[PDB]
């Protein structure tokens, strides 16, 4: 299967756009509203269709295009929810379009072709004949689809012959127009059907005698009477030509709006008329305005003539290269249609009188097609041409709606219409054709183009709005599988299309638009619920699971680094031998530092064997959940059963979360009684966990002396948090006290920034820097710099220099002494502090100097009531 | 601090509801719309407010009540997004209410109290309104700036004025019933003349023993002589009557003014039911008939009258100083609503039944001698209602001017919206500083319209937006079972709040659809902006933060509730085994998982890497990228976990039991087959396989062991001829039947024939068929003989080493003679032994059982599978 762009995309879209709306209701629309407002309407109705076509192309290019049709692409590229929603609005639009074309064919048959074989009598004739035609067309569609697909070329040929004849007639009008006298009464419009000739008196047998017009206007058959209406005798009777040759005075004439009312009379603005009363037996003698005309009504009546851009991408499977052949073809069809309407609007407006355009049924002329009056060969070619075009459009719509319904039914998206997929032995639908025919009858029972057209418009506008909105949303949030290759495509275009087509959908009828939107929302949510129930198993719980998975998948792609740094903690609790939380203050501290917003996972390892201790794990999980609910901290809880607690801690540290929902901080407690007991396990386990959390580039929070930390009911009134930032990790060391004081427990503790990084430098510049940095934070904490020394900070400087370059025992003995001098300073100037935060030095590289490192950490925090040590990970930015 | 229900909630709400609409625009509404439609209007405007009061009570009952005010409760109980959105609509409503009350005070000053002080003296009335409203707005802002304390002291007086006014109205009516007042209104045929100009309504009067033309004649006929015939035909053709304007209460008037009489702009107020002979008229007479001022309809009347019943959120405004709020707020608010509704109903009926249908339609009381139309019936004098309404309007304006900037200051100090942080810079006392100025500017921009009949709909739009948002939030949070939302109200049900949302939305669209669209877009923009700011504050990114927050919210909500699903769908964990060069050994497992899930569900891909964590981080990260790429190729959407353990066996276990977050857990482990276990000299592989098998059966997980993974098809291949074989032996029938269906759901197995072979036979077949009806597979069922002795191994393991092999070899014989040419064979395997040493024999069994079959997949049930 391989065919080019032309015979695969261009000709079908053109054949679907040229409909009956042009002939039957273009001239009337142009004359009633003028040339300006008509051109503006055409432009407004082409822009929405252009933005929808661009979005449709952006959809049709990303990835491969499914070979099924025009509904499979939408579904595959926008999800089952959207695809299901789009298919149904399109189905309803198609069945009402078939109905409307049947109405057009009936109207053209009973009014101009042959009126003998026929207020509300006309409506009843329309109903009866439309029902008969619908029956016959449904039967034909049942038996003879092959012949329709055979004869489909003829309908386009007829349309082209008709348009060629119209333009040829115009070009012949410019230099030699036809003759079609329309009769006048002052500034009124007479129906030429009854009268033989329009003249008050005629000369018969050497003398004047009253004409049929007289006898119809005056009840007296003798001229010598004075009991007639004043308007007839007061004004004249003229015979102006109806087809004035092309000129700039006529296009100047019919240039301003002429919106009439229901029942008014078609009047020729620009003739002398002296008003007077009139009888009530004369109204059947003037031409009358049939329906109330406005701007929104004309929008609604014209819109079904620019629809069908989804009909071009309808033989997608039998295409050579669809990605490059569908969009260009569709847009070329749009451009051709827009230019044909513009040129025809201007030619009609500028070539025909402003009073004969308003005869919806061609009353001024002797019951002819008003647009058929200007046609070179004869007015009989356009009538037959439009008749065959209407029949063909009806047949093709009745062929193409049931196929869409059958596809949607066999896709098993909406469950209650599975039966509509019981196709024939060949695949042709059976109980979808019946539903379509019944809805078409329900539409025919209205029997008026001016009321069927807005419903059709609502369905199509809803479909287009949905396509555009889906495209824009999927582009904004970076949907995982959505990458279009179109060059001139940008989500701003789809947004503008949504706005314009929404404005149209609301101009026609706000309440109808609300009903359509509610139907669409109901079907969308119902599809979503059914999909959730089918993938997972539950309705409500299934919805939540699906939302979670969607969010995680979308978060997967993209740069995995955030411009800011906020602590997301993982609290490593240590369960007792009796399965009790040893330090229930860690949970309290986590709740005070997070305040219930963010991610907080709470892991714990249970020594033993997994094969025989599963119930223990479940019990411990419930226990931790209860204890965690009490302290009011909202988080998940993981429990693993390892053989040795060390490897359990490792597996917990490096594997907790799903993709992007990872922790970036490990808060572990302090080992108490490590030197007291003879078992040296404690400090080696602690140091091993420290080394394992520093090699994964994670932050570290080691709250020392956890038994003295406040509870949530406690409150502090006087006190000041103390920060003792030594060299590095300034960002997190400044971000912690702020997030802490944001809680009511530390609601008003004064912050004091103590800095010890003299390094033979000046504090004046560092004070200005700290203050300006604090200005953005707005903490405004007092900054004081203590007189620091290089030899005093030697322990930290060694590591700092090594870190800068990257960007033992001799040193350790010195480190202990520096640790004790620093401890002396801090305990003499910050003893009475409420909470003290200072950054700790990194663990040694040598696996044996760990005891000295522990002695350093113990002699450093000697005397301080409450001290929290934080170690940076190195990837923190702010 | 402790004060009761009455003086803490009831009276403030009453003071906020009874407003100026009642006096200035009730009679006009009743006369224009009739009695019936008036009752309907009152009912419609009371129902939306009643449902909103019920939802507000449900909010005020869950948990403890914040002591701050009326905005803190909403925030704490509905989240920062909703609470922030509500605050702005309520703020705008309050400032426009200040504007409307000022307009009411100006209108009452220029029309009844003193008409000479009309400086401008059409558009002159509008310009006078503009100037005087500006002067008052300035003066009231300054007063509110300096003297809040005296306002808080004198606030009771305004309520005293309102109550005395209403009591006087009813006293006047009751006096009307048996002895009415006198207020003659003059008539011309069936029109209504303005009684201000004429001295007396009579065509001719007798002066000095003779008749002379009266002032009415000179106004209608410009000639001062009776002997003239150059006047309009309407004056001479019709009569001049003087009907009483206040007929005492009776059933004849309520019978008259009972149907709607919507006029048009410029029409004439006509008394239906009087003799009138029509005739043309001049154009210099229009200044002498009373005229309808604006076009009247039904929707217009709803829009103008809705502000009267607003203010139910002002009752829960001294929340901190309350004795027991949970039992005192709802009952107080609802009693205030009921009292207001009954007062309106009784007053509507009283007006309908006491006043003529022609004097109700003079919006400014022209038929009567420029009096307050409602003041005609009042016992002491019509002077009590005028002064009463003046003081009431000034007091309500003052309190709105006091209560709006305070709310803005609260929102600014809550630090939700960042660009209005400056508005929290209160004075030394707490009185707002740059919030009062902004409020005064908005009030001026509202005054520039200078017409109650045009300001009222804007006020209504904002208040309706607030109520709709409250109701919708309550209903949704009750439906989705948010974790921290449990209301204690007795008569509360999410259907009621939903119905309230529907009704108040209907109102919002009846009044003016376009305004409703603008309000909804403002609300949506602020809602999404608050959500974005919350994301920026918790996580760090705007978009990535939004996604993280959505994920966390979904997981937390899914946490609570029954942890068992009615259905069972496989959620796989594919255990890949990386090579020494960090390449996927069997990339066909990922293909098989993608075929079994079809891209919908959860699929985690774990793998263990032997070594030490301290020195092997980069290898793990590189392997993570490798697995992600290989998984992207096969088109399977899933997450990837890699852990670095010491001994692989141990790492596996930890991978099996800890993967996921809370409720997003796996329930099926698909591991490959150990190849070369007996051929390999070392016995390390089977020792690992058996350990993973034993560990995954003790966690109650299903098990899928695809054997011979090197012959499984890829995605590009297609099958035309073949038949899947299922060999369900004893147990695990549900999942053994659900697997082939989910498999054939993919295009690769799109049309492979399914054959069910099952080791009373009619009863069993009937059961399989009835079960198959729901599934709809309709696959052919073939039941081979069932020997208990042959299957003894499965029965004995569920509920002799030499015998094991004999049964396995007979079963292998049967399967290979009746299913050798099968495409895919699925059969359930027996459980591994409890003894840790018979693993070699167990492996020999498993090897000799599936001997000859090209492709065989073995499934073992977990035991908690339902379908
Ligand atoms: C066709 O002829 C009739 C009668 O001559 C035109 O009637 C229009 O409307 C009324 C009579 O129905 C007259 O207009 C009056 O004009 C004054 C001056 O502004 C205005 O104050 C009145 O309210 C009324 O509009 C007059 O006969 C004529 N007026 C206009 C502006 O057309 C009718 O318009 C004619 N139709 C055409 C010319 O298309
Ligand atoms: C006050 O008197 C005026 C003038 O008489 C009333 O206006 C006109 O009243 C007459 C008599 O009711 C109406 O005539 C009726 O017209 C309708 C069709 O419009 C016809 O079906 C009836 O059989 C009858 O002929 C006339 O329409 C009406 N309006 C005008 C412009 O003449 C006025 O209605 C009286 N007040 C009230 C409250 O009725
Ligand atoms: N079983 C465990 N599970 C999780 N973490 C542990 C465990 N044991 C120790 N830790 C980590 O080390 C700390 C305690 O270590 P250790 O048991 O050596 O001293 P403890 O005072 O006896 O308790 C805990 O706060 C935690 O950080
Ligand atoms: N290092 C590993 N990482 C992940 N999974 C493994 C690992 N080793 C074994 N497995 C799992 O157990 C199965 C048996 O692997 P084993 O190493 O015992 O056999 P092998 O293929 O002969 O080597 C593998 O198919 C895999 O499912
Ligand atoms: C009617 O036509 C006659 C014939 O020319 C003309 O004289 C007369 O003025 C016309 N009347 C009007 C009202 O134009
Ligand atoms: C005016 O009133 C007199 C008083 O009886 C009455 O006779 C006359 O008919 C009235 N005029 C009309 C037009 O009814």
């Amino acid at each position: 299967p391989s065919m080019g762009t032309l015979m695969g995309v261009y000709l079908p879209c053109l054949q679907n756009i040229f409909g009956v709306i042009l002939f039957l209701r273009l001239t009337w629309m142009v004359g009633t509203a003028g040339v300006l407002q008509a051109l503006l309407i055409v432009l407004i109705c082409c822009c929405c269709t252009l933005l929808t076509a661009i979005s449709m192309s952006a959809i049709a290019t990303n990835g491969v295009v499914p070979a099924g049709g025009s509904y499979f692409m939408i579904s595959r590229s926008l999800g089952p929810e959207f695809g299901g929603a789009v298919g149904l609005c399109f189905y309803l639009g198609t069945t009402f379009a078939a109905a409307m074309y049947i109405l057009g064919a009936i109207e053209i048959l009973l009014t101009y072709i042959a009126p003998p074989a026929a207020s509300n009598a006309t409506l009843n004739n329309m109903r009866v004949y439309g029902t008969i035609f619908l029956t016959f067309m449904t039967l034909v569609v049942f038996v003879g689809v092959k012949y329709v697909n055979k004869f489909a070329s003829l309908f386009l040929a007829c349309v082209i012959i008709s348009i060629l004849s119209i333009y040829a007639g115009g070009i012949k009008s410019i230099f030699d127009p036809p003759v079609f006298p329309v009769c006048m009464l002052g500034n009124r419009t007479l129906s030429r059907d009854q009268f033989d000739i329009c003249a008050k008196t005629a000369v018969v047998d050497n003398e004047t005698v009253a004409t049929q017009l007289w006898s119809f206007f005056c009840h007296s058959p003798n001229l010598t009477t004075d009991s007639c209406d004043p308007y007839f005798m007061l004004n004249n009777v003229t015979e102006i030509p109806g087809i004035p040759g092309a000129a700039a005075g006529v296009l100047q004439e019919n240039l301003w709006s002429a919106y009439l009312e229901k029942g008014d009379i078609v009047e020729k603005h620009g003739l002398p008329s002296a008003d007077a009363p009139s009888l009530k037996e004369s109204l059947p003698l003037y031409v009358v305005a049939d329906i109330a005309t406005s701007f929104t009504v004309l929008v609604g009546i014209f819109f079904p003539s620019v629809t069908g851009i989804m009909a071009g991408s309808n033989r997608s499977g039998d295409l050579r290269d669809a990605q490059k052949s569908i969009p260009v073809g569709t847009i070329l069809a749009i451009i051709t249609t827009s230019l044909v309407y513009f040129s025809s609007v201007v030619l009609f407006g500028a070539c025909i009188e402003g009073v004969v355009l308003r005869d919806k049924y061609g009353d001024g002329v002797s019951r002819n097609l008003v647009v058929g009056t200007l046609a070179w060969p004869s007015p009989w070619v356009i009538v037959i041409g439009s008749f065959f075009s209407t029949c063909g459009a009806g047949l093709q719509s009745l062929t193409g709606a049931p196929r869409l319904l059958q596809a949607i039914a066999k896709d098993n998206i909406i469950p209650f219409l599975r039966v509509f997929g019981h196709g024939k032995v060949n695949g042709e639908p059976t109980w979808a054709l019946l539903l379509t025919a019944l809805i078409a009858e329900l539409g025919i029972l209205i029997a008026s183009l001016d009321m069927v057209a807005p419903i059709l418009s609502m369905f199509f506008l809803m479909c287009y709005l949905f396509v555009n909105l889906a495209c824009a949303v999927q582009t904004l949030l970076r949907t995982p599988n959505w990458r279009p290759r179109f060059k001139y495509y940008h989500w701003a275009l789809s947004f503008l299309g949504m706005s314009l087509c929404l404005a149209l959908m609301f101009v026609s009828s706000w309440y109808y638009a609300l009903v359509a939107m509610l139907i669409a929302g109901m079907i969308y949510k119902y599809i979503e619920y059914q999909g959730a129930e089918k993938e997972w198993g539950d309705g409500i719980r299934g919805l939540s699971l699906s939302a979670a998975r969607y969010a995680l998948l979308r978060l997967e792609e993209g740069p995995p680094h955030t411009k800011n740094w906020r602590p997301q903690l993982l609290v490593l609790l240590k369960l007792d031998e009796d399965l009790h939380v040893k330090y229930p203050r860690l949970l309290t501290f986590a709740s005070q530092l997070k305040a219930g917003k963010g991610l907080t996972i709470v892991g714990s390892v249970i020594q033993g064997s997994f094969l025989e201790s599963y119930g223990e794990a479940q019990a411990a999980e419930q226990t931790i959940k209860n204890m965690m609910e009490i302290e009011k901290v909202k988080g998940f809880c993981q429990v693993v059963v390892a053989s040795k607690v060390r490897e359990g801690l490792a597996h917990l540290i490096q594997s907790c979360g799903l993709g992007g929902m990872r922790h970036n901080s490990v808060v572990l407690g302090w080992p108490y009684g490590w030197r007291q007991s003879e078992d040296p396990r404690a400090w080696k386990t602690f140091i091993d966990t420290v080394r394992c959390t520093t090699a994964a580039h994670l932050a570290l929070l080691v709250p020392k002396n956890i038994a003295f930390y406040p509870s949530n009911h406690e409150r502090y009134l006087e006190g000041h948090i103390d920060v003792w930032w030594i060299v590095h990790d300034g960002g997190m060391l400044m971000l912690l006290p702020f997030l802490l004081r944001q809680h009511k427990v530390w609601r008003k503790c004064r912050m004091r920034i103590f800095t010890v990084a003299q390094m033979d430098d000046n504090s004046i510049q560092m004070k200005k820097d700290l203050a300006v940095f604090l200005y953005h934070l707005r903490l405004e904490a007092e900054v004081e710099v203590v007189e620091m020394h290089n030899s005093d900070i030697s322990a930290y400087t060694y590591e700092r220099t090594l870190m800068m370059e990257q960007r033992p025992d001799q040193s350790n003995v010195r480190r202990m002494h520096t640790a004790v001098k620093l401890n002396e300073v801090i305990v003499t100037r910050s003893h009475d502090a409420r909470l003290v935060l200072l950054n700790m030095p990194g663990p040694p590289r040598n696996s044996e100097g760990d005891e000295n490192y522990m002695e350093f950490l113990e002699v450093l925090t000697e005397g301080l009531e409450r001290v929290l040590l934080v170690r940076g990970g190195g990837r923190e930015v702010i």
